[PDB]
């Protein structure tokens, strides 16, 4: 009912340069880039999305619905659209998340991921999701692959191509009745937590997608990760109840994981936890790994 007064920024092709390919899939190609506005003495590191095949009117429509959703959000734990460039194909300008997706991040850096990071990431994902809930936006595709890493200490939720099939992250009402709610996103959040807690394991590995519905109906759920106390596992289990209303709310998940983040070694048991470290601005050459006048999108022309 409330008018959507979000601003759609049209950016000139000449103002940004593609540096390298970051990812390539069904979505098309994502490039690492630099955005150098008009004459503002700033360089903004950006991620540029462009579709791999054709210049079809159907492709342009799909990318513009994604732009509408990404331009309508504003939260530290959600990815916002910076702007669009109206080339023949039309491309999305987004914030560069230098450390990639959280799924690949936990797989590649498992030996240095301590309980503090895991629990803080759970808080951040719940904050983003609670924001999406307050904006009445149902994600429908929450997974560790869709959580991006700005810094190891700061993650954001992305992928709004489904926001208003990934069966192994879907709630029961979603598979059987196509019912999607903020409570069906809670189930997905449970699987995302499981992914993190197992340092990037594949949920129901080897089991075909058509067998998931039957498995869930029998009462089978993902197993207790070896680092998880019954406290952390019980939360995951509550996200996977049949009754959507019995599942935790995102605001409760923020509270529960925050309490745990205060004494993380009491809730996750990780061998050599205290001797583990990940990059932070404290690191020599943290930003180093044209570097003059560069500023992050979060500090530039704030909405
Ligand atoms: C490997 C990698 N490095 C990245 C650095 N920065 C971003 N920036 C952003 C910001 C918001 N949204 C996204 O992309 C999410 C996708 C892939 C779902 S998209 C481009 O289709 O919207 N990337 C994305 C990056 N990736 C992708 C392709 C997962």
């Amino acid at each position: 009912e409330a008018p959507n007064q979000a601003l759609l920024r049209i950016l000139k092709e000449t103002e940004f340069k593609k540096i390298k390919v970051l990812g390539s899939g069904a979505f098309g190609t994502v490039y690492k880039g630099l955005w150098i506005p008009e004459g503002e003495k700033v360089k903004i590191p950006v991620a540029i999305k462009e579709l791999r095949e054709a210049t079809s009117p159907k492709a342009n429509k799909e990318i513009l619905d994604e732009a509408y959703v990404m331009a309508s959000v504003d939260n530290p734990h959600v990815c916002r659209l910076l702007g669009i460039c109206l080339t023949s194909t039309v491309q999305l300008i987004m914030q560069l998340m230098p450390f990639g997706c959280l799924l690949d991040y936990v797989r590649e850096h498992k030996d240095n991921i301590g309980s503090q990071y895991l629990l803080n990431w759970c808080v951040q994902i719940a904050k983003g999701m609670n924001y999406l809930e307050d904006r009445r936006l149902v994600h429908r595709d929450l997974a560790a692959r869709n959580v991006l890493v700005k810094t190891p200490q700061h993650v954001k939720i992305t992928d709004f191509g489904r926001a208003k099939v990934p069966i192994k992250w879907m709630a029961l009402e979603s598979i059987l009745h196509r019912i999607y709610t903020h409570q069906s996103d809670v189930w997905s959040y449970g699987v995302t937590v499981w992914e993190l807690m197992t340092f990037g394991s594949k949920p129901y590995d080897g089991i075909p997608a058509s067998e998931i519905s039957s498995i869930l109906e029998k009462g089978e759920r993902l197993p207790q990760p070896p680092i998880c106390t019954i406290d952390v596992y019980m939360i995951m289990v509550k996200c996977w109840m049949i009754d959507a209303d019995s599942r935790p709310k995102f605001r409760e998940l923020i509270i529960e994981f925050s309490k745990m983040a205060r004494d993380p070694q009491r809730y996750l048991v990780i061998q050599g936890d205290e001797r583990m470290h990940l990059p932070s601005p404290t690191d020599s050459n943290f930003y180093r790994a044209d570097m003059d006048d560069v500023v992050d999108a979060d500090e530039y022309l704030i909405p």
